[PDB]
């Protein structure tokens, strides 16, 4: 498939770098032909990969070998439809329940098919599709959207048709969860139903909150289940008018961030940090916009994963200096 091309004397620190990035593609096997490596790359273009590579590359196509399914078989049997939209191969798995990308339009027993085929192949207890929170069509197994999931050690009640929750953060989330020290006071500025809140538990406050009742509740329900009643405390509101301090504050709330900037500054303290998340081609935007606003260094920023083509959910940490 789709592949990045290097001199193989760069090797181990190109792989590192894509995994990081989660632009490596598991599914293949990094080739090495004569002294070049292949490295099997998510969707990604040149400009981006130019701010996190100085060495020369090139993307390219060429066939590779691999590391039941149902990727497998949907595939075929409906890459008509799949090849151009109405099914995409990819799905989530949040706990016990799986939720299919049917952008309906394909029948409604074609879609329990899907779903039954899911449900048969995929484990899991119930499954769905969908249409910010978005309403749900099941299609077989269980139909309880309430479930509980499991990762980097933790546990989170979470309604997937009640509050916003993406699993593929876990990684992005783990991040945070070690660069945590234990004097931190924690503002975790959206935080649905308390993910960053719960993985940073190695500070001694967090304040995590939402606007959303639903997920305040879950919060508080996950909160308990992780034992950290004396630690997080929950805030029904919009985030514009609490008035809380803190030196580590979380932005997890892509597409308009942007626009919370200010508050998150009078939020933090000096010296403190901003982990700003982000939809963009590349960093320069969201460089420029905090570089305006205050005099802040940028200590780590990963891309974490796509959006549509040319463009991505982004990640920078930023180290306020003076506001
Ligand atoms: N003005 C606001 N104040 C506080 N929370 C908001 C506001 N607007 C939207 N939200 C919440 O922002 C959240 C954005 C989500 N990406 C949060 C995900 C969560 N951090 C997680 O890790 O699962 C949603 O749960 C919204 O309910
Ligand atoms: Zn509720
Ligand atoms: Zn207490
Ligand atoms: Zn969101
Ligand atoms: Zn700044």
């Amino acid at each position: 498939p789709l592949c990045l091309k290097i001199n193989k004397k760069h090797g181990e620190q190109t792989r590192r770098i894509l995994i990081e990035n989660n632009l490596l593609n598991k599914d293949y096997k990094i080739t090495s032909e004569g002294n070049y490596l292949y490295l099997p790359i998510k969707d990604v273009d040149e400009d981006i990969l130019k701010s996190i590579l100085n060495i020369e590359f090139e993307l390219v196509d060429k066939e590779l070998e691999e590391k039941p399914s149902f990727r497998e078989i949907i595939s075929k049997k409906y890459r008509k439809e799949i090849d151009e939209g109405l099914i995409s191969l990819s799905y989530d798995v949040v706990g016990d329940l799986v939720i299919l990308q049917i952008s309906d339009e394909v029948d409604e027993k074609i879609r329990k098919e899907i779903g039954e085929l899911a449900y048969k192949l995929i484990p899991c207890k119930g499954v769905f599709r969908r249409k910010r929170v978005r309403e749900l069509e099941h299609l077989a197994g269980e139909n309880r959207t309430l479930t509980i999931h499991k990762e980097n050690g933790y546990r989170l009640w979470v309604d997937i048709a009640k509050v916003y929750f993406s699993p593929r953060l876990g990684g992005e989330r783990a991040r945070i969860m070690k660069k945590v020290s234990l004097n931190d006071v924690v503002v975790d500025m959206f935080a649905g139903v308390g993910p960053f809140s719960i993985a940073c538990k190695n500070a001694k406050k967090i304040y995590a909150i939402d606007i959303n009742p639903h997920a305040i509740e879950l919060l508080k329900k996950n909160i308990k289940l992780n034992k950290l009643e004396h630690k997080i405390i929950p805030i029904l509101s919009d985030v514009r008018e609490v008035d809380v301090k803190g030196n580590r504050v979380i932005m997890n709330l892509p597409k308009f961030a942007h626009k919370f900037i200010d508050k998150a500054l009078d939020i933090v303290e000096e010296g403190g940090v901003i982990h700003y998340y982000t939809i963009g081609k590349d960093f320069d935007k969201a460089i420029k916009l905090f570089e305006k606003k205050c005099d802040c260094e940028v200590l780590e920023k990963r891309i974490v994963k796509s959006y549509a083509p040319r463009e991505y959910i982004l990640a920078l940490d930023f180290k306020i200096n003076k506001k």
